């Protein structure tokens, strides 16, 4: 469509899930803002696009079309007007800092002991299968009420979920070309809802503290719930992205420090450094990538280009947060950067909820990481693999120490 960009008719989608990094520079210098063929969608490559599209009284939420095709309606992150307000309302008493201060360390920092416990003394780990994505999957599924729900269950959920809502590909006639990468998505709905139907079951009943309780019960009048089918797809919302970033984000976080050795050591000797080594590792590798939306309702012009109504445009944070506008060496994992707003969490009105919650499960993890572990080293024989285009994070992480 655009001529000068004929290039981008001959991106991959494999190529962007393996490292989109060299196709979005291109993005944010040529056309930040830019209809990409195999996405299908307009995408927003820079801050100044991304944080104005996000906020922008113009545009509101929807979902992009795979995560459409996998979760369904009325999915939290698609959503707008009264059923968005009521699902807020209904997730943010647990998210609430005050609510999350109290009982935040008795959740996390016995969970990463038990993980920790099993490898600690080996001298050698993947710490993604072993470490990060339990401790990530194990405090979210307890505040849920997903207690029963094993470790690898909810990771087997979080990486088939992750496939679907970023099974993007469409063919030269706009058709999703890759149809059978969402079965997989719907088998693990399927499990889900095998699992999860006899607890909802329970907790109509019978309330407790979990949180998918309190989202049935919370703001109804009496002996009412929330219909299951209204509250399910903000449930798959939870079982992908709730689950599995704050694990990516601890991850692209050691990944980041190992990069930069003296940073590492300073982060271990002083761990109250570890919160701004977490923020800079969600700037340097942003676990959401490019899974967020939005749609215009009016006519609009940004980046120079003129958009009609009803224009779905991809957020690419994690493009957005090597924007060199902003910083200096992006693709470079730097401690002592500037301390500067950065889009991982998204912005606007459907700027992310759990954030207060996500970067003390993340924080506690590592503080525990590294008082078990004081002299961990990365395993130089092993390579480093990041992976993901919709949600991006390494697909492990070898570790060695000294036993
Ligand atoms: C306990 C729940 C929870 C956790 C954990 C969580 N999120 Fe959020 N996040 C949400 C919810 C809910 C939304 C949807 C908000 C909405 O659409 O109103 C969201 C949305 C987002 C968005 C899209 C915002 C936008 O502008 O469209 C991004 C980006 C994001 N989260 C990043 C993250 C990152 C990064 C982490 C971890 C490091 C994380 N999330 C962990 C609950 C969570
Ligand atoms: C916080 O969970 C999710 C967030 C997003 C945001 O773009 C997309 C899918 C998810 O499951």
């Amino acid at each position: 469509e655009r001529p000068d960009l004929a290039w981008l008719d001959e991106v991959t989608m494999t190529q962007l899930e393996r490292n989109p990094y060299e196709v979005y520079e291109r993005l944010r210098a040529e056309a930040p803002l830019a209809f990409v063929p195999v996405l299908g969608s307009y995408v927003a490559s820079t801050a100044e696009v991304c944080r104005e599209v996000a906020t922008s009284p113009d545009f509101e939420a929807v979902i992009t079309p795979a995560g459409g095709r996998t979760f369904g309606h009325p999915a939290i992150i698609g959503v707008n007007g009264d059923i968005h307000a009521d699902l807020r309302s209904m997730v943010e008493p647990a998210l609430q800092p005050a609510e999350v201060d109290r009982w935040i360390d008795d959740l996390v920092r016995p969970i990463a002991r038990r993980y920790l416990e099993r490898f600690e003394n080996d001298g050698h780990a993947e710490l993604v299968a072993q470490y990060c994505e339990p401790v990530s999957v194990r405090s979210l599924g307890d505040l849920l009420g997903l207690q029963e729900v094993d470790s690898d269950k909810l990771r087997e959920w979080f990486a088939k979920l992750n496939r679907s809502a970023t099974n993007a590909a469409v063919d030269e006639n706009g058709e999703f070309a890759n149809p059978e990468g969402f079965a997989e998505g719907d088998q693990a709905k399927a499990e889900i809802r095998a699992v999860v139907d006899p607890l909802i079951d329970k907790w109509i009943e019978h309330p407790d503290d979990s949180a998918i309780s309190h989202w049935l019960h919370d703001g109804m009048p009496p002996g009412q719930t929330r219909d299951r089918e209204y509250i399910y797809p903000t449930i798959y919302v939870y079982l992908l992205g709730a689950m599995q970033e704050p694990g990516h984000g601890m991850a692209s976080t050691l990944v980041g420090l190992f990069s930069r050795p003296e940073q590492l050591e300073e982060v271990v000797d002083d761990p109250t450094l570890i919160p701004r080594a977490i923020a800079e590792g969600l700037r340097w590798t942003s676990p959401i990538w490019s899974a967020s939306a939005r749609i215009s309702t009016k006519p609009v012009t940004i980046a120079g280009v003129d958009l009609p109504a009803g224009t779905p445009v991809m957020l690419s944070y994690g493009s957005a947060n090597h924007d060199t506008g902003k910083y200096e060496a992006p693709s470079q994992y730097d401690l002592h950067r500037p301390p500067l707003p950065h889009l991982a969490f998204g912005a606007g009105n459907h700027a992310c909820a759990g954030i207060y919650f996500a970067n003390h499960v993340m924080r506690i993890a590592l503080e525990e990481l590294f008082e078990a572990i004081p002299n961990l080293e990365r395993d130089t024989r092993e390579g480093v693999e990041f992976w993901g285009w919709g949600f991006r994070g390494p697909t492990s992480l070898h570790v060695t120490w000294e036993v």
